[PDB]
C-alpha cells in the first residue's frame, strides 16, 4: 500500500467499535522474575507473519492496581494490528514518575529482548495508561519524544504543565471522576500541551474513575483511532477524529485540532 505501515481492512464505524479486529492474536506471559525495570506483564500480539511488522504499546495501571485492571485493552487493540504489553509495576504504590520509567523499560524489553521482538517496528511505539499510570504516560512522553502516541486514561499527576511534550496525545477524562477530577488533572494536562501538537481531549459523560477498567466502546474506538493515526500514520482513521466528534450519550466534551499533520475546536 501507499502507506508502508497500513495494516488491516479499511475502517468503518462497525470495525472500530467491534470487540475484535480482523487479526488473529495470541499472548505471551512475561514473569516478574524475567525482567528488571518493571513488574512483568502480558504481551498480546497479532500472530500473522505476512502483514509486515507492527507498532507496539505498553499499558500501565494506576495506584494499587494490577494489570488485570487494563487487560481488556489487550485483545481489543492487538486484534486491530498492534503488539500490546499490559504491565504490572514493581510495586503497587509506585508514583507517576516511576510508572513512566516502567512504561519505557517495558517497551525496551519488548523491542530488544522479548519473544516477539521480530514482529515489531521498534521506531513506532506508544504508551497508554490508567490513573497514576496515565500520569505515567505523560512522564514517559516528556522523556522519550520519539514515541508516536501517548494516551492517559483518567490520568492523575501532581504536575499539571506538559508544555515540552512533543508526542501526539489523546487525553481521556471521566466527567464524574472524583479521584482524578478532570478539572484539576485531565483538562489542565490538555490545556498545557503545546498549541502546535496534534492533541485531543475526550470526556466520557457521567463516567467514574473506574470506567477504563471495564470494556468501553468509546475508549476503545478513539484509542484505536489515535493509535492507528499516529503509530501507523494511517490516514484512513483520520475520518473518526476530524472533524471532532459531537457530544452524545457517551461523550460530554471533545476538544482537538484538525486536520492532523498540518485550528482548535471544542464541543460541549
Ligand atoms: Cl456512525
Ligand atoms: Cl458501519
Ligand atoms: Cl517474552
Ligand atoms: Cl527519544
Ligand atoms: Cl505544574
Ligand atoms: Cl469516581
Ligand atoms: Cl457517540
Ligand atoms: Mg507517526
Amino acid at each position: 500500500a501507499e502507506n508502508p505501515y497500513e495494516r488491516g481492512p479499511a475502517p468503518t464505524t462497525s470495525s472500530i467499535e467491534a470487540s475484535r479486529g480482523s487479526f488473529a492474536t495470541s499472548t505471551v506471559t512475561v514473569s516478574r522474575l524475567a525482567v528488571s525495570g518493571f513488574g512483568g506483564g502480558t504481551i498480546y500480539y497479532p500472530t500473522s507473519t505476512t502483514a509486515g511488522t507492527f507498532g507496539a504499546i505498553s499499558i500501565a495501571p494506576g495506584f494499587t492496581a494490577l494489570q488485570s485492571s487494563i487487560a481488556w485493552l489487550g485483545p481489543r487493540l492487538a486484534s486491530q494490528g498492534f503488539v500490546v504489553f499490559t504491565i504490572d509495576t514493581l510495586t503497587t504504590s509506585d508514583q507517576p514518575d516511576s510508572r513512566g520509567r516502567q512504561l519505557l523499560a517495558a517497551l525496551d524489553y519488548l523491542t530488544q529482548q522479548s519473544s516477539v521482538r521480530s514482529r515489531i517496528d521498534s521506531s513506532r511505539l506508544g504508551v497508554v495508561g490508567h490513573a497514576m499510570g496515565g500520569g505515567g504516560t505523560l512522564e514517559a512522553a516528556r522523556s522519550r519524544p520519539s514515541l508516536q502516541a501517548a494516551i492517559p486514561l483518567t490520568g492523575w499527576n501532581l504536575t499539571k504543565t506538559w508544555s515540552t511534550v512533543r508526542v501526539p496525545t489523546l487525553v481521556v477524562g471521566a466527567q464524574a471522576d472524583t479521584v482524578a477530577p478532570v478539572a484539576s488533572h485531565s483538562i489542565p494536562f490538555y490545556n498545557s500541551l503545546p498549541s502546535s501538537l496534534d492533541k485531543a481531549y475526550l470526556e466520557l459523560r457521567g463516567a467514574s474513575h473506574f470506567a477504563p477498567n471495564s470494556s468501553n466502546t468509546t475508549i476503545a474506538k478513539y484509542t484505536l483511532s489515535w493509535l492507528k493515526r499516529f503509530i501507523d500514520n494511517d490516514t484512513r482513521y483520520e475520518q473518526f477524529l476530524c472533524p471532532i466528534p459531537s457530544t452524545s450519550l457517551s461523550i460530554s466534551d471533545y476538544r482537538g485540532n484538525c486536520p492532523h499533520n498540518g485550528x482548535h475546536h471544542h464541543h460541549h
